[PDB]
């Protein structure tokens, strides 16, 4: 198993209420599990537990090896395109290229003068919100990692544009990955290998969209 968590509870301040209550899951290597409810429920909360940021007051929780985390806020630095995406980690063609494929970034690139030196972040372009979300999840997808958490990575976006993009990078282009994404579209859950719906820090589903279907 690649990450479990087993009743879990946690809390933000001491004598608060908790954030997460008595959560249960578990995601094998390279498994896709969706994580959905609604706002406050305790979603980017269970991304912080698995990043170390959150530590369980009950339960136990596994997870090994390198995390890459997109947050549900899109971010950008003074730079180029391409070093916002690269963002630090060594530079390879193909990779960088498929990842640009992947999240449909290729168009926008293509139209500037300047291509992937386009430089961002310094008063010249001001991107879109779609744009930027875009960055950020190819930012978190170069990172070569054991863990992807992509945190709502889909802001801006109309649904024809998330459903491709849902495809083409967190289907297929990290199909051998594990990866958890924050997300309350249907296709989504319905193409994950669990999900977990998350209702004022309570479990108010876990399993299979099957399963789920035949309540
Ligand atoms: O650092 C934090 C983060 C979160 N919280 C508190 O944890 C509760 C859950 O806060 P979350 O930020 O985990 O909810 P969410 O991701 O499911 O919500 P959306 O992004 O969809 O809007 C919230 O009630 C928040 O106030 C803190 O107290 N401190
Ligand atoms: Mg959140």
């Amino acid at each position: 198993t690649e990450v479990v968590m087993e009743n879990v509870t946690a809390f933000w301040e001491e004598g608060g209420t908790p954030v997460l209550k008595d959560i249960n899951f578990k995601i094998e290597r390279g498994q896709l599990l969706a994580v959905a409810g609604s706002t406050g429920a305790g979603k980017t909360s269970l991304l912080m537990m698995i990043m170390g940021e959150l530590e369980p007051s009950e339960g136990k929780i596994k997870h090994s090896g390198r995390i890459s985390f997109c947050s549900q806020f899109s971010w950008i630095m003074p730079g180029t395109i391409k070093e916002n995406i690269i963002f630090g980690v060594s530079y390879d063609e193909y990779r960088y290229r498929s990842v640009i494929k992947a999240c449909q970034l290729e168009e926008d690139i293509s139209k500037f003068a300047e291509k992937d030196n386009i430089v961002l972040g310094e008063g010249g372009i001001t991107l879109s919100g779609g744009q930027r979300a875009r960055i950020s999840l190819a930012r978190a997808v170069y990172k070569d990692a054991d863990l992807y958490l992509l945190d709502s990575p889909f802001g801006y976006l109309d649904v024809l544009t998330e459903k491709e993009i849902f495809e083409s990078c967190v289907c297929k282009l990290m199909a051998n990955k594990t990866r958890i994404l924050v997300t309350s579209k249907m296709e989504h859950l319905k193409k994950a290998d669990k999900i977990l719906i998350l209702h004022e820090g309570s479990s108010y589903f876990y399993g299979t969209f099957s399963e789920l279907q035949n309540l």
